[PDB]
């Protein structure tokens, strides 16, 4: 499988206490206002957090306001295109519209795991993300699947 296609779907973000990483509260009369960027990490997935590339380069995936605990349901898609991939690690930072939780849900790439095609790519269990701080307390929950795709579809 030297062309395939990672997606990555960020599930949902709890959050009770309504906290930052920081451990206080992100709004004193309301709830935090959770800002998702997000980057499928290929080069660098057992490195320490943010990996290969800067966080501040990540794009928007999801926005809340006075919701601590949004579900989210968006996609993160990369390619490997070319060659072998054996894990890839989504990379997740959540502020507050600051920084609420840095996570990090590494990803098994074995031969299992990317399907023949698209349709028979079944989404993979819920899986929590590894946090900076506050462990247990603000968590998010990822799933991935895998599938190969035509080299001129790989981007
Ligand atoms: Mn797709
Ligand atoms: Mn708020």
């Amino acid at each position: 499988a030297d062309f395939f296609r990672i997606e990555t779907e960020i599930q949902r973000l709890d959050n009770p206490a309504g906290i930052l990483a920081n451990g206080k509260k992100c709004d004193f009369t309301g709830a935090c206002d959770p800002v998702v960027t997000a980057f499928l990490d290929l080069e660098s997935p057992l490195s320490p957090w943010p990996g290969s590339v800067a966080a501040s380069k990540w794009k928007t995936i999801f926005e809340a306001t006075d919701q601590n605990s949004p579900t989210i349901g968006r996609s993160v898609i990369r390619d490997m295109c070319g060659g072998s991939a054996s894990n890839v690690n989504l990379r997740v930072l959540v502020n507050d519209a600051d920084e609420i939780g840095k996570f990090s849900c590494l990803f098994q790439l074995d031969a299992r795991d990317v399907a023949m095609d698209s349709l028979s790519a079944q989404w993979g269990p819920s899986t929590e993300c590894t946090a900076e701080a506050q462990q247990g307390k603000i968590r998010l929950f990822a799933r991935r699947r895998a599938f190969e795709i035509p080299s001129t579809s790989c981007r």
